[PDB]
C-alpha cells in the first residue's frame, strides 16, 4: 500500500517522483525494464568516456534498446533455398510479426525502450519550448495568463532537465555554421544553440541529462533524504488498473513480477501512468478504457472514446552535408601562413585582438595550435572540436523545427571516407494535424512479448496542410543546407521511415472538455470521470507540433502534480 | 583512493577477476583499475544478455556487442568519393582521417580485431563457450611427463570450470538442440563424437539463462563488506593505466602510472605485486609504453633490451561461417510420434502421442512439448515450439578434424538480421582453425601515431602462415560445407565464407608463455611472471603460445590460477 | 539511360527524371593526356584525365543548380526513394 | 528502334552499358581480406584488369566512356538536340 504509484521510470515518471516524493508522499514506481546505466540509476548511457571518445558507436546502444512497435507480416520472396530445406507455402505469422498491421498504413519506425530511465537513457537531449502555435492551451480567453503559466512550467522543467544553451559555445564547427546561417538569413530567421539538457564537464566531455537528472531513483529514506519515501521496482510489468463499478475511481494496479513470476494487486491513493505514448494506451485499453480490437464505429466505447485516436507523428527529413571549401578556408581567415607545412620554416600566426579579425582570439588560438602541431593534416579545424548544435526554432513562416548538428542516432552505415570534421546533419521536423482516423489500436487476439494486446497503427500523414508543409520543409532543408555545403553521398535528402523520429503524441490527449475537445485527460492530466488516475507523457499533447515534445510533457506533469498536491494528503511518515 | 596496495590488477575482465578472486580470498589488499566504466546493472561486470528484455528479443543483442567493440587498427581509407558537390571541400590525397592508422598495411591486418573498454571487459557480451584444450592445442606446464602435465591441467581446468560455472546440460531438453545433435551423432557414428558446447551459464527457467561473466568469477564489490568483512578490494573504474615503471636494474616494477579519466589527475600507485590483465592487445601496449620490447616499426638492426619476443609469434584463428535452414526431413521427424486427428483449426483436431511407446523416436519430454505446441497453435505450420532454446552442439578438435566447431545460434550475428525465414529453422555454423605461431606475425606499436587514449597506436603485421595453417583452413571450410548439408541447405545471405581476419577475437601469443625466455621465444614463465622481474605478472590469452582452435578464455583462466599459486607462496599480505 | 537498379514497387506512370546540366569554365589545367608507357586495348596511348571542376563560377553554379532542381522538382512531386538528388559521377 | 525495346524500355539501359567502355579506370585499392588462406593473393595493389596506373583517382572523369560501333554513340543516345544561346556558343 502506497500513497502514489507510478508506472514507468522515464523522465516523465521521474518528474512525478521528484514532485511527489519531495512533497512527502509515499511513492512506489514500477518499471518493466531493468537497471542498466551503471550506478547512477536511469542515467544517460552516452556518459562514458569511451562512448564520447568513440561517438559513432553509440548508435548501436540506441538500436539495441529500441524494439519496433508493429512489424507487418513479411512477404519477401526467398527462392534460392536448397530444395532440401523446409519451406512454407505461405507468408505465415513468423518471428513476432503482427498480422493486424497494414504495412502501407504503419509507423514502421515507431519503437519502444524497456529499461529503467526509459528512452532518456539514450536520447539526444534537445529540449526546446513550444511557441503558442504548437502548444495546447492551459488557460482560455487569456493569452497573457496562458503564456505566464507555460513560462512558469517550462522554467521549472528546464531546471529539472538542466537545460542550457551555452554548452557548445566554443566549438569552431558550431560557430562556423551558426554565423554563416545568421548572416545569410539576417533579419529573416534567427539561429541559436539547440537548447540541450546537458552540462559540460570538460572540453571533451558533456554530461547528458536523463531521468536520473530529474530524480536519482535511489530508494528512500536514505542518508541524504531521511524523511522521504520512495521504492523503485524494476522488472515489473504493470498490466491493468482496476476500475470500480461506477467508473469513478481506480481500485488497484495489477502487476506481474517478471523475475519471481508472482502477480499482485497494489493499492495506492493516486495512480500515475507514465509508460510512454504507446504503452500507456495499451495498459488503459487492457483495463477496459476505449475499445479493444479492430476499430468498430458500430460498437462505441463505454469510456474514453477518443483514446488512441487523433495520434500525431511528425514528418522527418534528413541529410548530411560536407562543408564548403569556402567555409573551411574562412576558418583560417585571420591567419598568416608562411613556408611549407612539415618544414622548420613553417609558421602560422595571427594578430590577437584585431577588430578586423573575423574570429575571436580563442578560435584563432585553437586553429593556430592545430595547424602548427599537425602539419600533416589538411584541415584547419582541431581534432577534438565539438559538433555543431544549431537550430532556427519553429515560426509561422517556417513551421518546422530544425536541428543542424551531429546526432549519435545515425540512420545508415557510418561512412569513413569523408573527414568527420566536415560533416553536418540536418533534421527538419514537421507538425502533423490531429485527425480522428489516425489511430493506435490493440489486437484482441495477437499479443506482444509480454502477453499484452499487440499494438497496431492505422496512420497516414493527413492531406492538406500537413503534407504541404512536409514537402515545403524538405525544400527548405535543401535550400538552407546548400549555404553550408553539398549533400554527403549516402546521406542524400530524404524523408525518414514514419515514426523513426519517436515524437508520437495524442494517443491519450488532453483537452478541457472530453466530448467537445475529443480527449481523454483534462489540463491536470486527470482521466475524465476518475478521481485518482493521471496520465503523463507525449501522449497527452493534443496539438500539431514540430519541436521535440519531452520538455512540454514534463511541464504538463509539473502542473498535474500541482493538482495532486491540492487534492491528496500524504500519509504520516 | 589509497596510494599503497598489496596487489594491483589492471583490467576487470574475467582474467583480472580470477586474480582478484584468488588474491582477495587469500587476504591481500587488492586494487583493480579499469579504463572503462560500470554499466551492466547492479551486478558489477555481469553479462548484459541477462535481462528479461534481451532474452525476449535476442536478435537485438548484436547491437550491444557492436556498440562496445572498437576496432584495433583501421588502415587509411582509399574509397573514392567523386560525387561531392563542386562546392564541398574535397581531398587531394587519402590523408589520415577518422582515427585511421597510417602505419597499417591493409593487406596484412587483423581488420576484425577489436577491443572492449567496460568493467567486466568482453565477458559482458561473450558467447560463454568454454572448452578445454587437448594436448595438441595446449602448452606444456610439466616437461617430459605427459601424464603429470595432463593431471596439472585437469586440476586447473576443474577449478576454472567451477569459477565460470561451466556446464554441458543447460540445453539438454531443447528440441532443436537434440534434433541437430542426434542427426550428427548418427551421421558420424564411430567417426566423431558430438556433445553440447561446454557453456559458462546457469539455466534459471525454461526461457531464461543466466550467462556467466567476470561477475560470476568475482562480484567486483568493494571490500570489506558485510558478506566479506575481512577482505580488502577496491575497484577504480575510468582509470587508464599507462605505464609500469621499471627500476633502473630491470628486476622489479616500482609503480603503476595511472590517469584518472574523470578528474584528469595522474598518480603513481605502489604495490608489492603488479598484474596486467588488460587483454591480448592492451597488455602488450602497456608493456611497450613502459620500455619492454621495441616501440615503432620492427627493426632487427637494434634488438630490444627487454623481452625481444613481445608482440611476435601472434596467433589468430581462421573462422568459417554459414547458416542453414533445416531440412524438410528433419522438421517432419520432429512430429514423427504424434497421432493427429483431422484438420488444424477444425473441430476434431487432436494431437496426441503414447508416452513410453517403444516405437516412439523421441522421448516423452520432446513429444509433450510438440503436442502442446501443435495444439495451442494450430495456425503455425511448424512443430517446433516457439520458446524452444537454441542448439548448442560441438564436435571438439581432434587430429582428423583439427578445428573447433560450434553448431548453434550466436547472439553475435555477422550480417543484417533476416526476417523472411522462420528463426526456428536457422542454425549457425562456426568452424575455428588453429594458426601456427610465426615470428614474422606481429603486433607492434607506433612511435608517432596514438589512439583515443593517447597511447601508442596498435598495428598488425599478420598473414595466415602458408603450409599446415592454410591447408587446414581450406579443409575446415570444406568440412563445414559437407557437415552442414546433413542438417539443411545454406541460408541465402549467409553462404559459407571466411570471416574478416580477427573478428573471431581469439588473438593469442602477444606475450607468450614458456619455460625459457630464449629457447622458447617467450615473455613469461609458467607462473605467468615476466622474465627478469620479481613482481610483474601477465594474464590472458596473450600468454598462450600454441596453435589452438578452441575458444581460449578457459585456458587463460587456468594459467591465471597457476600464477596466483605462485604469488600466494612468494608474497605476504599486509596486516588488515 | 537509368543510373541505379530500376525499382519495381512504384508505378512507372508516376515517375519523372530530372537532369540539370552545368556549364564548366575552360581552364588550361584541366587536361586529357596520353601515356607514353601504358597502352589501351587497341595498343594506342592510354588516356588519362587531370580534371577538377574549377572553383569560382563553375562550382557556385553547380551547387545553385542542385538547389534549383530540388526547388523545381518539388512542384511536381517528392523524391523517389533510391533516386534522391545527387551529383553524378564526373 | 525495335518493337521489343519500345515495349520493354526498362531493358535498354543494358544496351547502353554493354557498349560504353570506361576511358580511364584507376588502379583498384579495394581490400578483399576474406579470401581462403589457400587462395593466391596480392601483396600490393598491382595493375590489374585494364586499370590505368597513370590515373589519379581523385582528379578523374570516372564516368567518361567511349563506344566503338558503327554509328558511334548515336546508336544509343537520348536524341536531345537543343541550340546554344550566345552565352554558351563560340
Ligand atoms: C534515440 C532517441 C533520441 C531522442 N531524442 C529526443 C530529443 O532530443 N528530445 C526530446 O524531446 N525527445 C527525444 N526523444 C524521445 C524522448 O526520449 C521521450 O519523449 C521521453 O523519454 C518520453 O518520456 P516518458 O517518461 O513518457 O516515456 P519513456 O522514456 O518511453 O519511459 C517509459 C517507461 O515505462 C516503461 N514501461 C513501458 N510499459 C510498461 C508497463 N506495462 N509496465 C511498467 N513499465 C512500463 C518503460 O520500460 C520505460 O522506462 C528521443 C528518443 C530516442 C530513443
Ligand atoms: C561477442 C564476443 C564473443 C566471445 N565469445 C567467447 C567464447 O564464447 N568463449 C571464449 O573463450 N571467449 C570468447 N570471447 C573472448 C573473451 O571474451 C575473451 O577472451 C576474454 O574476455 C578475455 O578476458 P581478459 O580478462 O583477458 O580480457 P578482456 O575481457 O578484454 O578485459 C580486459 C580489460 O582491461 C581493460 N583495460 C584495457 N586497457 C586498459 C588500460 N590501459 N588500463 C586499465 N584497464 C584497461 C578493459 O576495459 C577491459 O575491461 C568472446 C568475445 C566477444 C566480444
Ligand atoms: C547514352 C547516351 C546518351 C546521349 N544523349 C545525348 C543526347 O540526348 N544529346 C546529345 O547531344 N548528345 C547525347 N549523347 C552524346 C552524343 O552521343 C555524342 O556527343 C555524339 O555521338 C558524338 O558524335 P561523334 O560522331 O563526334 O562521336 P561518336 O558517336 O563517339 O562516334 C565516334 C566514332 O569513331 C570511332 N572511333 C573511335 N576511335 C577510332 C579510331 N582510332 N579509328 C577509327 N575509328 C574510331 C567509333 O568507333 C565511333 O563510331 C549521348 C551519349 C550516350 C552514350
Ligand atoms: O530519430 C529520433 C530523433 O529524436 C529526436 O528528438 C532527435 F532530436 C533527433 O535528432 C532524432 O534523434
Ligand atoms: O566472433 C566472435 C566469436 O567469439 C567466439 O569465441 C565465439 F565462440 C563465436 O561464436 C563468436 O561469437
Amino acid at each position: 500500500k502506497y500513497d502514489v504509484v507510478i508506472v514507468g521510470s522515464g523522465p516523465i515518471g521521474c518528474t512525478y517522483a521528484r514532485e511527489l516524493v519531495g512533497a512527502g508522499y509515499k511513492v512506489a514506481m514500477f518499471d518493466i525494464g531493468e537497471i542498466d546505466s551503471g550506478l547512477k540509476i536511469g542515467a544517460h548511457k552516452k556518459n562514458t568516456v569511451e562512448y564520447q571518445k568513440n561517438i559513432d558507436k553509440f548508435v548501436n546502444v540506441i538500436q539495441g534498446q529500441l524494439m519496433s512497435v508493429s512489424v507487418p507480416v513479411n512477404t519477401l520472396v526467398v527462392d534460392t533455398l536448397s530444395p532440401t530445406s523446409w519451406q512454407a507455402s505461405t507468408f505465415f505469422v513468423r518471428n513476432g510479426s503482427n498480422p493486424e498491421q497494414d504495412p502501407l498504413r504503419n509507423l514502421s519506425g515507431q519503437a519502444v525502450t524497456r529499461v529503467v530511465g526509459g528512452m532518456s537513457t539514450a536520447w539526444t537531449c534537445a529540449t526546446p519550448r513550444f511557441d503558442r502555435e504548437q502548444r495546447p492551451l492551459l488557460v482560455k480567453d487569456d493569452a497573457d495568463a496562458d503564456d505566464a503559466e507555460w513560462d512558469r512550467l517550462y522554467t521549472k522543467a528546464e531546471s529539472y532537465f538542466q537545460t542550457g544553451t551555452d554548452q557548445f559555445k566554443e566549438s569552431i564547427r558550431h560557430n562556423l555554421v551558426l554565423n554563416k546561417l545568421t548572416e545569410e538569413y539576417k533579419g529573416q530567421r534567427d539561429f541559436q544553440q539547440i537548447p540541450l539538457a546537458a552540462t559540460r564537464r570538460s572540453p571533451t566531455f558533456v554530461e547528458w541529462s536523463s531521468a536520473n537528472t530529474v530524480f536519482d531513483l535511489q530508494n528512500r529514506p536514505n542518508t541524504d533524504a531521511p524523511e522521504e519515501r520512495f521504492n523503485l521496482f524494476p522488472a515489473v510489468a504493470c498490466e491493468r488498473v482496476v476500475r470500480n463499478a461506477l467508473n469513478s475511481e481506480i481500485e488497484s494496479l495489477h502487476i506481474h513480477d517478471l523475475i519471481s513470476g508472482d502477480r499482485f494487486e497494489i493499492k495506492a491513493d493516486v495512480y500515475v501512468l507514465t509508460a510512454g505514448a504507446v504503452h500507456n494506451t495499451q495498459l488503459l485499453v487492457n483495463s477496459g478504457f476505449g475499445q479493444l480490437g479492430r476499430p468498430n464505429p458500430a460498437n462505441p466505447p463505454e469510456l474514453l472514446p477518443s483514446l488512441g485516436s487523433y495520434i500525431t507523428e511528425q514528418s522527418l527529413v534528413f541529410c548530411q552535408t560536407v562543408m564548403s571549401t569556402e567555409l573551411i578556408d574562412s576558418v583560417k581567415s585571420d591567419m598568416t601562413i608562411r613556408g611549407t607545412p612539415g618544414e622548420l620554416t613553417y609558421s602560422v600566426t595571427y594578430t590577437p585582438g584585431a577588430s578586423t579579425n573575423k574570429h575571436p582570439d580563442w578560435w584563432n588560438e585553437k586553429v593556430k595550435n592545430h595547424m602548427m602541431q599537425h602539419q600533416e593534416d589538411p584541415l584547419p579545424i582541431p581534432f577534438e572540436d565539438p559538433e555543431p548544435q544549431v537550430t532556427t526554432l519553429f515560426q509561422p513562416s517556417h513551421p518546422w523545427h530544425t536541428q543542424i548538428h551531429r546526432d549519435a542516432f545515425s540512420y545508415g552505415a557510418v561512412q569513413q571516407s569523408i573527414d568527420s570534421r566536415l560533416i553536418v546533419d540536418w533534421r527538419f521536423f514537421g507538425r502533423t494535424e490531429p485527425k480522428e482516423e489516425n489511430k493506435l489500436w490493440f489486437s484482441d487476439k495477437i499479443t506482444d512479448a509480454y502477453n499484452m494486446p499487440q499494438p497496431t497503427f492505422d496512420f497516414r500523414f493527413p492531406a492538406g496542410r500537413t503534407s504541404k508543409e512536409a514537402e515545403d520543409m524538405m525544400t527548405d532543408m535543401c535550400v538552407m543546407s546548400a549555404k553550408i555545403g553539398g549533400f554527403l553521398p549516402g546521406s542524400l535528402p530524404q524523408f525518414m521511415e514514419p515514426g523513426l523520429v519517436l515524437h508520437l503524441g495524442g494517443t491519450h490527449r488532453m483537452g478541457f472538455d472530453e466530448k467537445e475537445d475529443n480527449c481523454c485527460v483534462n489540463t491536470d492530466s486527470r482521466v475524465f470521470g476518475f478521481k485518482n488516475l493521471f496520465l503523463g507523457g507525449c501522449g497527452n499533447i493534443p496539438t500539431a507540433y514540430g519541436a521535440n515534445p519531452t520538455l512540454t510533457a514534463m511541464s504538463l506533469a509539473i502542473k498535474s502534480c500541482e493538482y495532486i498536491k491540492q487534492n491528496f494528503t500524504p500519509s504520516p511518515f
